[PDB]
């Protein structure tokens, strides 16, 4: 119709991405080990209407040239990998992480995913799943009699047995690092899976080769700063606000067009 | 309508289930054996509109991809079975247990029911209810001329019947092991059933195969941490203002479109 | 940054990143100019001031130093050519892009 | 560290810090004070010194 | 948006952290050795209009000329290395610091940490540890028959051996220093690392070149004034109060802006 209703149009539809990106975090405090998501915007293309270059006598230049310009198409959602902050769970079956690293969990299709949740479990069979019945890798059968679970800094995860007053050691529970975090793609579930933007998973122990520590007894937080949301909403509001306006004033114009 | 109002509909969902929570926890305090109950909660789909890999050029590859993402869906709650604080109620049909079990019942329907309350009674026939009638398994009969009754710690429960210098051996109280405490189905009456996430009862007698014991003049309190749940409080009502702020901006956006 | 065509723009627009391989890219995979490589297990990136981008590693008490982060000036920064992406282009009439150290 | 130039080092670095984990609620096992039971059967013990 | 509402904004996230560094100082009180925090902040660019030189005329030079400014960015949080009140804990086991001087540890990792806590402990192979582990160093044994283990003000340990009447001279607990106390790293755990800001340690015995004393049986706790945390709690409550009363104001502007 009208070259500036199609750009308003892009105004309205990335005001509306913020609020959905906004309303998602919001929405999604109390869940462990989220990561706050912001978008990146973008202007879309600029019709070349006069060059900039176009020399415009025998000898000036003609600076800045006329380009008019749409469109504010939202580039990408950056995923903010910051340390959350803890909370005393008391359980001694979560477990939080210290810095880098993430849990690896096979999924049903026999792929893996990776989620920075602790809120782990035991099933019918004694092995470690998470909330969900997804059995985590590498493997870990707590014994039936098991009295007491603990889990190290370094991630040696052993039990005590009744009478044997000897902490036998039942496993190993490693973290997996990707040197690009932000591109993982989740998949929900507080699952992320590997991407080829990511880059190879690797795995290691904790604390070793850059990975985070662990700490036994805590659950992590999701990194949401709320009074940021807040502002921030008001400021989607407000940019809805103009572009709704901007968009009003097409349709008058175009009213006095047809009028006429 | 919006994409934003799903979200943050799902987002009141989390909330208002979390202060169930919360206040089923709270008003469970001075319940004897109740085990504190917690929410864990879970993001739903990522809706993707770039692919977090999804090479756009022969060199690029278009890092963090464009995912909006919805809701907070309630994955389970856990309930944390961890030794509750004994009090000494001094009464001989209290009997509290220090460690890992649960004592069976009987329910009227047949099956099989376990409870770790241990404020017992007596019914007009001499065997041993609690609180509801429900007959504690195996079946303990107190003959009618005994006078007290004495219930070690081994679970071996004796009477003293009068002119006999004799405690005639009346029974032994044996108790369960469950591999998966938290999997235990709860149907009300301070009663747990039997459910394949919970795995196949063990029975066993008190001491061994890493039961508990059994304290005889000692109530099990609840491990309700009232500061706990007081700050949970606290979070939870300003959850739920931001939500529902969150909703209110999405409504005044749609009415200034409607306006339009 | 560089262009998949291989020719440079130019972005006023901060948001970077790191692709599956290092390198410090710009919302949409266009690496910056010169390269800088964050290297796999860095548990900090640190750019101060005059660009001088480094990273902490796992004990080693001392941020390796990893690249620099150069910026351009023009002549006339009104006459680049805007392209979309928040990328300008150098024109006729923004002269030659005199590459500088932040701060100089 | 940070280095934030070429020369300059930025001592005092941000950072915000989370939390008072309780490690441990050990026994203090101190000398305490001594009263007259007069009771043969009983016994107290002072300085260093366990029963078995 | 609106240029008072990015200012307002950046005032809000100073707040924030200025309160969430009174509120770690608040909760961090009994804990032992723990450093205060203060958050020293720093406002952001100025973004000029008219240049404060700038000769408008030929003789005239428009004295202050007038630039805008934005943001309160929080450029540091230096930690207050001053020394705390000794406690009598009358452990054997416990030994404070009076001084400069930070007891160096080795890590899991292999890489050196340091603390400034005294509660040593002793693990099933009989060395020196701190709660976890931690072998201190240099490397210690206490022998297997010690009875009381004493450590000098001058940082030597020898022990009470079996039947002889010797202390015997069993190892040398030395400090180090730093030339920026508070350029150390902390990592939890009462445990600071050293950085390229920090400086060289430096080792020494205890009382010697600068470093303090070994109190045996103290311990040092935090060096929290909570009266002054008080008054810091009330100022930044204020502040933020009307920090949002700037976001008010410019979002009633945005508003009735709009409504024109």
């Amino acid at each position: 119709m009208i070259s500036s209703l199609w750009i308003a149009k892009t105004g309205l539809d990335a005001q509306q991405t913020n609020m959905d990106v906004i309303a998602n975090n919001l929405a999604n405090v109390s869940t462990n080990g989220f990561k706050r998501q912001r978008a990146v915007f973008e202007d879309l293309l600029y019709q070349t209407i006069r060059q900039p270059g176009a020399q415009s006598s025998e000898q000036t230049t003609l600076p800045s040239g006329l380009q008019i310009g749409t469109g504010v198409r939202p580039v990408a959602t950056e995923r903010l990998h910051s340390q959350g902050n803890l909370s005393q769970t008391n359980n001694s079956k979560d477990v939080a992480i210290k810095g880098q690293g993430f849990f690896q969990v096979m999924l049903p299709d026999g792929t893996s995913a990776y989620t920075r949740d602790g809120s782990f479990q035991v099933d019918q069979n004694g092995q470690l799943v998470t909330a969900g019945g997804f059995q985590v890798q590498p493997a870990i059968t707590i014994p039936a009699n098991a009295l007491s679970i603990t889990i190290g800094r370094d991630g040696v995860v052993s039990v005590t047995q009744q009478g044997q007053a000897a902490p036998v050691q039942v496993g190993q529970l490693n973290l997996t690092t990707f040197m690009n975090d932000t591109g993982l793609e989740s998949i929900g579930e507080n699952l992320y899976i590997e991407t080829q933007s990511s880059g190879a998973p690797n795995e290691s122990t904790p604390g070793l080769n850059g990975a985070g520590l662990l700490y036994q007894g805590y659950v992590e937080t999701s990194n949401v700063n709320v009074a940021e949301e807040l502002v921030n909403m008001i400021q989607v509001q407000r940019a809805y606000e103009i572009n709704s306006k901007a968009v009003s004033t097409t349709d008058q114009m175009l009213q006095k067009l047809t009028q006429l």
